[PDB]
């Protein structure tokens, strides 16, 4: 029945956990981009908030796990690992593939899927096991992280995220609550390759530091999806589809590499190969996820990540999926570009895979 | 680095209905419970302890942020609002993790796990889901009660043969008064509590759940407080514990279902890891599927037409109760005990999971 394309994806600007966004409640944060996702929809056309029928957000970032609490609740031993399947990830792209195939199915004409990141075993263990794995140096994610910083720097200096982010009014809270807007990404970072030199590993034996690997960060984001002719009827602009998508299990004890089987897997359904790709948006949670699925793919790396990517931007877990869509999206319409994959990892131990072409 | 992973071990804690006789647990002691069943049971004949097993993986537990952000904005109350999340469980995601977990030699000894409980201080979406499986294949009223009928008579000649005596672990509870209050008093629990007199004429009159659907009470299957462990290890580990192995997996499918059809991923995850075995369904000996709806698995039989007497023999989820958040371990855990019980090799198990996504899995006894 339908065919659902993109009309309006936006995000907040992202912000340093206890930084310019912290004095927002989650729920507050999110409600504001809900809102101006639907606000820059109704600038010139007929669309209103009571149009939208589903609104399907993102799962929630939370040890007090329940499976430690009650090993130890039976008085078993205290040093054997325990974990619960949760949202460590966040999920990824799975909102954005439900609203948009319950569209497909003709459930629905107009949703928004949204995600949000707030005050509402192990990571970077996982990402040093996928660098020993292919032979990822130090060098490397140095040079990777340089990189980035430099992209979103020169992003910035540029106007790039002017379209795509929506402006938050924040309280000023820090030091006194008593005093009564947020335009850009606070995590830019003015470091160097020297800087990167002197950093100290997070894990003994490791090669990530705090500049090659992202911290957890304050944002939202939304994506307005619609069936193509209700979009035209109500006078709105079709921007992009879908070409594929592949939700896929990632290796138990490499669960951060799951970009390279959920973007093999969509190639395939697509009927594509790497090169064919103009814009990629891999997240960068670990520079070591990036340079692994690289050497798989064998990408040309300028296409990669080109704005800079959350090592630079911040990473707002639980938004990632729609904030990866708007960047992608609105990155392929500056420079006129007509396809673009878009792979992280999502849930716990699963990957997701989208290619979109600009329309 | 390279394991080799065998089931050893597997206990489920019987099962209680909503506010029944295991409600006035903490979800942290149920899941406790028969996270030391299931070492103290392979410890009665081995040199096991508790502390050889080196990682434990429990399934994911269970308004909305997207609503209450979307009221906060003062947005219109009438949008339906939801949020990703554990609606089915993780299925059999915690079991998958630990097997992998082995065979990638990062660990010898494991525990998967799963827990349903609920503090003491199915949804629409998901009976509408129900109802458009059913009308897509013609199911009606009568197929699923025909089916709810069944389920509930396996499941008490399971029980009046003692069918789940090996597999259960009584779990201690205390004892809750007509008001749902302590007495005081804590007793020894052994038994399933969710079965009842079933008959045509008593699932006729039921009303159903929805205006126009054909699913009511009976051929739903209601939330239920439960838990269930399985201990897997390396074969040799297992050997050199004095430990026998059980049961292996075969082949296993994780497969995206249809977003307007998110109940129906079995057909599609049993077909995928037939294929994946090489086998076809009626190689197969016994199969567990997991019972939320009963158009579920009309659905699934319909496609795959297997022979209906292997399918859910000792009962499933509308007669025994649903408790979401152990499902996986549940069913490989009454599976892998039926297979011993019949002297037979292969077992399919397939259930919902996450949101949108479904697992299935072939086990072999051994
Ligand atoms: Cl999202
Ligand atoms: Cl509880
Ligand atoms: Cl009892
Ligand atoms: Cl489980
Ligand atoms: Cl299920």
């Amino acid at each position: 029945m339908g065919y659902p394309v993109i009309v309006e994806a936006t995000r907040s600007p992202i912000g340093k956990r206890n930084g310019w966004l912290s004095g927002l409640h989650a729920t507050e944060l999110l409600g504001a981009v809900q809102k101006a996702v639907v606000d820059k929809a109704g600038i010139q056309s007929g669309l209103h908030a009571g149009d939208v029928e589903q609104v399907i957000g993102g799962c929630v970032t939370q040890s007090n796990n329940i499976s430690r609490v009650a090993w130890l609740t039976a008085g078993l031993p205290e040093h054997v690992g325990a974990t619960t399947v949760d949202c460590q990830c966040g999920s990824g792209q799975q909102a954005n593939h439900l609203i948009a195939g319950l569209i497909a199915a003709g459930a629905i004409d107009v949703g928004i899927a949204c995600g949000i990141e707030a005050m509402s075993p192990n990571q970077f263990e996982a990402a040093e096991r996928i660098a020993k794995r292919r032979g990822i140096t130090r060098e490397d994610v140095d040079v990777f992280g340089l990189e980035s910083q430099r992209r979103a720097q020169r992003a910035w200096a540029e106007g790039r995220f002017d379209r795509e982010i929506s402006p938050i009014q924040a309280p000023v809270l820090d030091e006194q609550n008593q005093p009564t807007l947020v335009f850009r990404d606070q995590g830019l970072r003015e470091t160097t390759m020297a800087g990167l030199g002197e950093l100290k590993p997070v894990l003994e034996g490791g090669i990530h530091t705090a500049g090659t690997s992202s911290q957890i960060s304050d944002g939202a984001a939304a994506v307005l999806w619609m069936d193509e002719a209700v979009a035209r009827a109500h006078g709105l602009t079709p921007r992009a589809r879908i070409v594929a998508q592949a939700l896929v299990g990632a290796e138990p004890y490499y669960h951060l590499d799951g970009p390279v089987q959920s973007t093999a897997k969509v190639l395939e359904k697509a009927g594509m190969k790497i090169g064919d790709i103009d814009i990629v948006e891999i997240n960068e949670a670990f520079a070591s996820v990036v340079l692994s699925w690289a050497r798989v793919h064998e990408p040309d790396m300028d296409r990669v990540n080109v704005n800079g990517g959350a090592i630079a931007l911040g990473h707002p877990v639980g938004c990632t999926g729609s904030r990866l869509i708007t960047t992608a999206l609105h990155e392929l319409e500056r420079t006129d570009q007509s396809l673009a994959l878009i792979t992280m990892c999502a849930g716990g131990a699963l990957s997701t895979g989208t290619i979109i072409e600009r329309i």
